């Protein structure tokens, strides 16, 4: 009902699913339901780089020009005469969310095609990578191309972030970049109580798409992973980040 009040507020869809890693307690609302992933896909595609190189390989440098900067590149388009390593790269991806940066590190792995069998790999038969950035942005209902559901990217992300799909330090490197996100301030963070440690990756795509998926450290306990997925009826439909806030209040009251 608390849920449904939401959506009911806020004319949007709402698709949530959490996870006490410490009970095994759940919370979940339209959890299979299908939505575009937008940028959440950034801290996946971190996940698939780290497994393929060494901490060592990250610093290999990489050039690129002008023709690969897209529509948003904050950090990408100060460093087109030096190029940037792996690892700055990342740090742009997941703290900025630079589109440039997420397509070079696609580049590096193989493709879309390459990131979609990788996550295979992992055990994760839902997420649908197609698309390069920005245009995986667009998606209208009913099609399944960069989509997945919340059950499913929270499933990925705690598998590349707290299980083993990663040795511990390059578990570390992906945990530190995303506790250092400078772009999810209004969301899920807003919706945590005050001395809770968040690691998150947002995203915004068409028919006013709003996401932010996270891991969550209580002050002493096991974390907690989360995915709100959200989305309108319109094509030019804006987003209300409140939404994102109130529902992740709802989901700590509910495992509480």
């Amino acid at each position: 009902d608390d849920f449904a009040k939401l959506e009911e507020q806020f004319d949007a869809k709402l698709g949530i699913f959490a996870l006490d890693t410490g009970t095994n307690r759940t919370v979940a609302y339209r959890p299979d339901e299908r939505f575009a992933f937008a940028s959440t896909i950034k801290a996946l595609t971190v996940g698939v780089l780290l497994q393929q190189k060494s901490i060592e390989d990250l610093n290999q440098r990489i050039t690129y020009t002008r023709d690969d900067l897209v529509n948003y590149n904050p950090i990408t388009e100060k460093h087109v005469d030096t190029g940037m390593t792996l690892k700055e790269l990342a740090d742009a991806s997941l703290r900025y969310s630079d589109n440039a940066a997420q397509n070079l590190i696609l580049k590096q792995i193989g493709g879309p095609e390459s990131l979609k069998k990788e996550l295979r790999k992992i055990g994760d038969e839902v997420t649908n990578p197609e698309r390069f950035a920005p245009e995986l942005n667009e998606v209208n209902p009913g099609e399944t191309q960069d989509t997945s559901t919340a059950r499913a990217l929270v499933t990925s992300l705690r598998a590349f972030a707290l299980e083993d799909k990663l040795p511990s330090e390059k578990r570390e490197l992906l945990i530190d970049w995303m506790k250092r996100n400078t772009t999810g301030d209004a969301l899920i963070r807003a919706g945590v109580p005050d001395g809770w440690e968040v690691a998150d990756k947002t995203g915004a795509a068409s028919y006013g798409t709003r996401n932010d998926i996270a891991i969550i450290w209580p002050p002493k306990g096991d974390p907690v992973v989360l995915a709100v997925l959200s989305s309108r009826d319109k094509k030019d439909a804006k987003y209300d980040d409140k939404l994102i806030a109130e529902a992740t209040k709802v989901v700590m009251k509910a495992l509480n």
